[PDB]
């Protein structure tokens, strides 16, 4: 059949070396992940240098992603993005049938939960047509420091992540604006009062009701403000618009299962220190993972998921070794590292 | 005191990820290595690529030193190189005391063993004075597969680590030799029989007696070769030598020392998912460290080497939270950041 030896839900750092580590150990590997884009939470902070990836001298999160995907494709996994894992059932043979929201099915030996702490969607602006501009200058992320280097921005919405992007970006944009709907910035009083004795333009009982393309381009030239205590309707320029009003989650897919798999806070799935579930076959790998060894870093996200796929390639074979072969010596990448050492003498 | 918060015992990946992340958490760390060098095992393949350490590109093991020992020094420990600790001692207190084959002593709150395999040193070539080689052309390990482009090369030793030297040599040197004292090749056949198909000669029942150096310079340029049942003395030119005859270790740390240590198979710590050794305030991380979960990657390196600091902070501050705070948005690094952002924006 189409029956794969492992399937990775979840595309973040431990989905991803799962995937990577299944195909190190020669298993038929599959990965699904909710977004169009392959990387986790790194996503929530591209913008931020990383120091405690064992290894990496610091990276910003957006290069940090790029290594961590390169790194889950290199034995080209069936990689399913744009797809939400609905259900996970237990066939009667031990295999697993995954549901995703359209209702197609995967099949496989062996499932790795990676699904972190779940569906992270960013709350969008509910202004008419405003996705129009999310292909050129309207974000809901700070992609990185640098796109906005001398830059003229808007901050929408106070507190969550609002006051940590503007306090970054005032040393590095043109000019910062703030725009919140409530009257306190929503953040803690220790960095709100930097935010204010510093370059940063706020605007209160303010939100932003229109977004003005330019008439030569489709990226936003100006935005349009309204008073909700006064009733004034000003014009602003702006190269640059950062929506951050928060973030829906989706955490459904456990209860949504028909699986005795033990959770945690009726979240986490209750492993052991092998990133063993209650049910067989079935393993947890990072955020998701809870144990009391687990180590709340992308760090401990790696040791799950080789715990997990080294569990994984022993259940579907128990003749396997426990142990996958070290890389410097597995010939699984001869014919890879031939090009490489090519390149390495000129 | 000169009693410091953490002290870690060896200087390879979970050695150095100890201090860096002991510096994370902001406890006055020393690391003590027997090398005049960082790194620990991976300097016995600097030569190869190293493909699963979690978050790495394929870099070589020279590489991965290199960034190791940057992020272990991250913080700038006391680093104690050229140093064998021989003993450790429980105070009547609670704290530590290290013995090097010295006599020197050196005080701690809280011990990381990170000693992995132990100590390692090379069989030395029994050549008189053949030490004098060594800064020139005389290895005992592949540093680079770079340096023999080209180059012919005598390798003395037949075990299976030779072996596999020849075979990586083979397509970059210009002419590769290979000398064994006994009848046949020990290695095993599967790679026994491609080094003998390529233009690799071995010479069997053959050993180096005499280095013999240029007139020019001081580097080995000749080397004479005597068959063990013949008697022939030959010479041969050659322009790199690399001695193969197995490793000396050194094991004897926790035999010396007079603590209640629980010792797994006369070697490994004994110790549970959280790094901790039986011995309250001493954790193990790395090789060392023998528990149900531990998995035996550099990448697991990390995860012991966390999961230790994380428990020392604790044991030496108890109301010190249990995880260490994300390096994304630690203040810890204010103004290391500061520096690179300023780079980053040209
Ligand atoms: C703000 C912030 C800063 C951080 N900084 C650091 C730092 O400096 N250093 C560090 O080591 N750690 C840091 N972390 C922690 C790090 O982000 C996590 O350890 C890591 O992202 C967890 O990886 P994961 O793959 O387990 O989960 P995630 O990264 O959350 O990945 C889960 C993925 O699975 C997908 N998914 C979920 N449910 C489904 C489903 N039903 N179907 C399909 N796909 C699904 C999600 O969309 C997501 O892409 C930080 C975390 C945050 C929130
Ligand atoms: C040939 C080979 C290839 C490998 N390839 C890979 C690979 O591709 N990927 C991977 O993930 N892993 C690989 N490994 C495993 C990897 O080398 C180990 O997991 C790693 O080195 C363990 O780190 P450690 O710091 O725990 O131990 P070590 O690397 O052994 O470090 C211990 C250090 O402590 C020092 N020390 C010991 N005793 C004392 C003392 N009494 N006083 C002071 N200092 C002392 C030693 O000199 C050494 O520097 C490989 C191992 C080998 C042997």
């Amino acid at each position: 059949e189409e029956l794969f030896d492992v399937t990775v839900i979840g595309g973040g750092p431990a989905g991803l070396y799962s995937a990577f580590y299944s195909g190190l150990r020669e298993m038929r590997t599959k990965i699904i992940e909710f977004h169009p884009h392959l990387g986790g939470k790194i996503h929530v902070y591209p913008e931020k240098m990383i120091w405690d990836v064992g290894g990496l001298l610091p990276v910003t999160g957006d290069k940090l992603i790029e290594q961590l995907v390169q790194q889950g494709l290199t034995f080209k996994p069936e990689v399913v993005l744009d797809t939400k894992v609905e259900s996970i059932i237990r066939n009667q043979d031990g295999t697993f049938t995954l549901k995703t929201s359209t209702g197609e099915e995967h099949f496989s030996k062996t499932v790795i939960v990676a699904t972190g702490s779940g569906i992270l969607k960013p709350q969008k602006l509910s202004i008419e047509g405003a996705e129009r501009f999310e292909v050129s200058n309207l974000n809901y992320t700070v992609k990185s420091l640098k796109r906005f280097k001398g830059k003229t921005v808007i901050i929408s919405g106070g507190g969550n992540s609002a006051v940590d992007w503007a306090n970054e970006l005032e040393p590095i944009a043109k000019k910062v604006y703030v725009t919140y709907r409530k009257e306190e910035l929503s953040g803690h009083e220790a960095q709100v009062k930097q935010l204010m004795n510093s370059s940063a333009e706020c605007f209160f009982n303010t939100s932003i009701t229109k977004l003005i393309a330019g008439d030569n381009h489709e990226a936003i030239e100006y935005v349009e403000l309204t008073n909700h205590e006064t009733g004034e309707v000003s014009h602003l320029p702006i190269d640059e618009v950062i929506i951050n009003h928060g973030y829906e989650r989706d955490i459904t897919l456990l209860e949504n299962s028909e699986l005795d798999v033990a959770i945690i806070d009726n979240y986490y799935i209750a492993g052991n220190a092998n990133s063993e579930s209650s049910v067989d076959g079935l393993y947890a790998a990072g955020d998701i993972l809870k144990h009391e060894g687990k180590l709340h870093l992308i760090a401990g996200a790696f040791q799950d998921a080789g715990n997990a796929v080294n569990k994984a390639k022993q259940f579907i074979q128990p003749d396997a070794s426990e142990y996958g072969m070290h890389s410097s010596h597995n010939e699984v990448f001869k014919k890879r590292n031939r090009e490489l050492i090519k390149q390495m003498m000129k």
